[PDB]
């Protein structure tokens, strides 16, 4: 089915300012939707920020300021961000906005007219931090903000509480034979492997029903009232879920404003998602309960989920008053916006929590997107080289000519492939792969050599680095976006041949194509010194 890829990032709480780990979900997100746009299909990547909830409406109690203001200010910090960091999406939401406040209340009904919702109560623990319900079996001692002794949440380790409300309850406990059919049915659903493993491991054992609303005083007032019932207000996690499907469902103007909601989502052809990014702290919420609701409620299921881990610097917890900061913009204007997107998608796959630190980033930007890249675009382009500035028309292939071909050829499919699992790293891997193979034929072939000894030896070289490095940049640009322009610019590639599936066959550019000028000084990527 021809329909509209929809990708998504996890909507983010807005009690503090953003920093790296909303970055960095942003980012796979971004690269995602960009790598289905140079196949030319189309895409919808959506990004935002939750809003309401008890963790919200209590850190803009310590700010001392009304919730609509400091979610407002929080809001627009994500969004300049995000500007700021230079992704392509195409949808900010924010769940205080009055359509998805409508798409919650849609939802709801759907649940509660399927018989899945009833009045109950909740006894048990609870991490406002997390907004998650926890069994005794996920708590242990330590430490609040006093010293004094309290309980924490095994998976987070923030502070723990005791809640005994009377609530509507979930049927979740009715959906386990279901999910367990959806897992085993799509066994690439979720995305890694092993956290596939343990969301089914999590199901075997059984699942209880899940609260779905709180008393209103709890929340501070600051959540979506229950339909039919204003002493209760909707789990600010159903609401946050429920943005998946607002996105899919709002028409949005050329300045990126929402300006309509249709009644079926049908009519806009995004849900539902074919990827959702989230890290590895959210992993219940999207592959046990959102599904859940779905089934209840007779709409479909997402294609993926992909679950990344978290960030050290150092090998250290990143927060400012443990004094080990990481702000990405800062990192940006130091060495590249570009470079650090590559290093975060490059240093770590999504089964480790990686590690940055000023000498590995300088090593890899040396590395590989100097020394491997920068200096091949450098060769195959300088006047030295290429003495009439454009694509040479080959001569005869000898077979280690042709070795490079069929790896150059072979190499989109392998991308396309890593790409879909999703794993960027794997690409990223593959294309520089393929890269350092040219390098290798370069100076096999010596083509400063070739200039004077045997020219038209040298316009099969050189045709084909170029036709090389035009296609692992193609396939590198949604990670660098930017340079990946100025490398077309300067290999003098067309607009055209830019983008599409077309474009990833081998010799898409003709011979006779001129490169771009060139600048005095102008280098891809500089090399930074090491201190
Ligand atoms: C529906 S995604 C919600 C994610 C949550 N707001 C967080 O920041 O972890």
């Amino acid at each position: 089915v021809e329909k509209v890829f929809f990708v998504t990032s996890p909507i983010y709480y807005v009690n503090a300012a953003p920093h790296i780990g909303h970055v960095y979900s942003t980012l796979i997100t971004d690269v995602i939707g960009r790598y289905h746009r140079v196949k030319g299909e189309r895409v919808f990547a959506l990004t935002g920020t939750d809003e309401h909830g008890q963790k919200v409406a209590e850190a803009a109690k310590q700010k001392q300021v009304s919730p609509y203001d400091f979610t407002t200010a929080v809001a627009g910090e994500f969004k300049k961000c995000f500007e700021q960091m230079d992704y392509s999406i195409d949808y900010f939401i924010r769940t205080t906005n009055e359509q998805h406040k409508a798409v919650v209340k849609e939802l709801w009904t759907k649940l509660e007219q399927k018989g899945d919702i009833y009045l109950g109560r909740y006894e048990g623990w609870y991490s406002i931090s997390d907004e998650s319900f926890l069994t005794p079996q996920n708590i242990t001692d330590g430490v609040d903000k006093d010293g004094n002794p309290c309980k924490v949440s095994l998976e987070s380790g923030h502070v723990v509480t005791w809640v005994s409300e009377e609530n509507y309850m979930f049927r979740l406990s009715a959906f386990r034979e279901r999910l367990l059919e959806w897992y085993h049915a799509n066994p690439g659903c979720i995305v890694p492997e092993f956290r596939r493993r343990e969301v089914i491991r999590a199901v075997e054992k059984g699942l209880p029903d899940l609260s779905v609303s709180r008393a209103r005083a709890t929340l501070h007032n600051w959540a979506i009232p229950v339909p039919g019932n204003p002493d209760h207000c909707v789990y600010v996690w159903l609401d946050a879920l429920t943005n998946y499907l607002t996105g899919s469902r709002l028409r949005v103007d050329e300045s990126g404003k929402e300006v309509s909601l249709v009644d079926d989502f049908n009519e806009l052809e995004r849900f539902p998602a074919d990827v959702h990014v989230i890290g590895k702290d959210i992993l219940k919420f999207h592959a046990i309960y959102w599904p859940a609701f779905l089934l209840s409620a007779g709409l479909p299921l997402p294609k993926k989920i992909v679950a990344h881990g978290w960030w050290t610097k150092d090998r250290k917890k990143i927060s400012k008053s443990l004094g080990n900061v990481f702000d990405p913009v800062e990192k940006a204007e130091e060495f590249g916006y570009d470079a650090l997107k590559y290093f975060l998608l490059r240093e770590s796959g999504f089964s480790d929590d990686g590690d940055y630190s000023d000498k590995n980033m300088i090593a890899r930007l040396n590395g590989e997107l100097a020394d491997t890249l920068g200096n091949l675009v450098m060769r195959c382009t300088s006047a030295k080289i290429n003495v009439n500035g454009e694509w040479p028309s080959p001569a005869a292939y000898t077979e280690e000519d042709e070795s490079l071909i069929q790896l150059i050829k072979d190499l989109p499919g392998t991308a396309d492939h890593y790409y879909l699992i999703p794993d960027i790293q794997k690409a990223i891997i593959a294309v520089f792969d393929v890269l350092r193979a040219i390098n290798a034929y370069v100076t096999d072939m010596a083509p400063w050599k070739l200039v004077k000894t045997d020219p038209e030896r040298l316009r099969t070289v050189l045709y084909i680095t170029l036709e090389g490095v035009r296609v692992t940049t193609l396939l590198l640009s949604p990670i660098l976006p930017r340079k990946s322009v100025v490398i077309f610019d300067m290999l003098g590639v067309p607009e055209v041949h830019r983008k599409g599936i077309e474009n990833f066959e081998f010799g898409a550019v003709p011979p006779g194509t001129r490169l771009g000028p060139a600048v005095e000084g102008e280098v891809l990527f500089s090399k930074r010194s090491t201190e």
